[PDB]
RNA sequence: UACGAGAG
């Protein structure tokens, strides 16, 4: 009855991904021995060469593309504490679609970083995709991270104590620029072909007395990699967090008053709270809360409420306004904000200028395409030309948006409900993509 | 699961 969690391969190409996703699979038994050597056989059948521990993360991105999928029993496997199955990776044409579109969605992000001489550079070179994966990452809002320091057999000495604190220290300050505290992040020294430390301690390290993570939560400490996945935590609801409460729809209900409805996203809303209507910029008290015809004290994350509010008519507040604690990171108007976002099926090119319709939790406004930053590959992330001249179907891009008429919108990262959004032009919908940074506006 | 950018 363990509760499961969705854990997604990312790192640059040949650093290892594959063979240590394969060789994990292998090492904790999910598979029989009999089916892995028929599987093996079956890959150095459809592709000349030797797939050992290759086959499986290939499988499960070959498995993912054009809509074809017919078994996805071998990716699960259990650890100690949890049933943890491999979604997706890198390095195939849907990536960055089921990344956004969140079809393939993932609780932590193994990065295997390769460590060996060359490795560690190339990685997080220009051409390195280290630094495209960690960036997508975190803004896609997997903040539980591990690092695998992959192929570290190959350093003289055979495996370097200072070679693995370089790798750290200069991975750590660059996550520490970008959002990852360092701390809780577990980093293991493993060879992934060698099967080197993955679950008990290797002969050939005995300088790595052991990893350890410093979390909020509280402090722990290892040496394999199995331990690695056993740090993980279940995913939760937001009901710790300021409100967020999308309006979808404001009803005058005689002898009541003004009635807005929708769902709580995050926090709580009570009866006594003075709340705030962004972009509206409409502050008031909530007389009452209910919800199957009971009063309700508190209003938790999910709960289809509708609740009363004073001197406010139906004419100031409606549909699109984001509702929230007047007194706890309270909602604002966004002047314009930055999305990354992949052009689906469009009957023509975007320009600049281009201003479609885009669909952000309960609002409907049209945004102006200010600007065409950057232009993403759809199949590994990696930046390929910066301001580009025009989108066409199948590019993965990053905008600057412009909303003609008072939005509010949030960061995915700190409010997923609010963050993410669908472009649509005619009946078709043309774009999908998730906000990096919003500038609220004054 | 159909439907849906996602929640559902």
């Amino acid at each position: 009855e363990k509760t499961h969690i969705n854990i997604v391969v990312i790192g640059h190409v040949d650093s290892g991904k594959s063979t240590t996703t394969g060789h994990l699979i292998y090492k904790c038994g999910g598979i029989d021995k009999r089916t892995i050597e028929k599987f093996e056989k079956e890959a150095a059948e459809m592709g000349k060469g030797s797939f050992k521990y290759a086959w499986v993360l290939d499988k499960l991105k070959a498995e993912r593309e054009r809509g074809i999928t017919i078994d996805i029993s071998l990716w699960k496997f259990e650890t100690t504490k949890y049933y943890i199955t491999i979604i997706d990776a890198p390095g195939h044409r849907d990536f960055i679609k089921n990344m956004i579109t969140g079809t393939s969605q993932a609780d932590c992000a193994v990065l295997i970083v390769a460590a060996g001489v060359g490795e560690f550079e190339a990685g997080i070179s220009k051409n390195g995709q280290t630094r495209e994966h960690a960036l997508l990452a975190y803004t896609l809002g997997v903040k539980q991270l591990i690092v695998g320091v992959n192929k570290m057999d190959s350093t003289e000495p055979a495996y370097s104590e200072k070679r693995y604190d370089e790798i750290v220290k200069e991975v750590s300050a660059y996550i520490k620029k970008i959002g990852y505290n360092p701390a809780t992040v577990p980093f293991v020294p493993i060879s992934g072909w060698h099967g080197d430390n993955m679950l008990e301690p290797s002969p050939n390290m005995p300088w790595f007395k052991g990893w350890k993570v410093e979390r909020k939560e509280g402090n722990a400490s290892g040496v394999s990699l199995l331990e690695a996945l056993d740090t993980i935590l279940p995913p939760t609801r937001p009901t710790d967090k300021p409100l967020r409460l999308p309006l979808q729809d404001v009803y005058k209900i005689g002898g009541i008053g003004t009635v807005p409805v929708g769902r709580v996203e995050t926090g709580i809303l009570r009866p006594g709270m003075v709340v705030t209507f962004a972009p509206v910029n409409i502050t008031t008290e909530v007389k009452s809360v209910e919800m199957h015809h009971e009063a309700l004290s508190e209003a938790l994350p999910g709960d289809n409420v509708g609740f009363n509010v004073k001197n406010v008519s139906v004419k100031d507040i409606r549909r699109g306004n984001v509702c929230g604690d007047s007194k706890s990171d309270p909602p604002q108007e966004a002047a314009q904000f930055t999305s990354q976002v992949i052009i689906l099926n469009h009957p023509g090119q975007i320009s600049a200028g281009y201003s479609p319709v885009i669909d952000c939790h309960t609002a409907h406004i049209a945004c102006k395409f200010a600007e065409l930053k950057e232009k993403i590959d759809r199949r590994s992330g990696k930046k390929l030309e910066d301001n580009p001249k025009s989108l066409k179907s199948g590019d993965a891009a990053i905008v600057e948006m412009v909303p003609g008429k008072p939005m509010c919108v949030e960061s995915f990262s700190q409010y997923p409900p609010l963050g993410r959004f669908a472009v649509r032009d005619m009946r078709q919908t043309v774009a999908v993509g998730v906000i990096k940074n919003v500038e609220k506006k004054s």
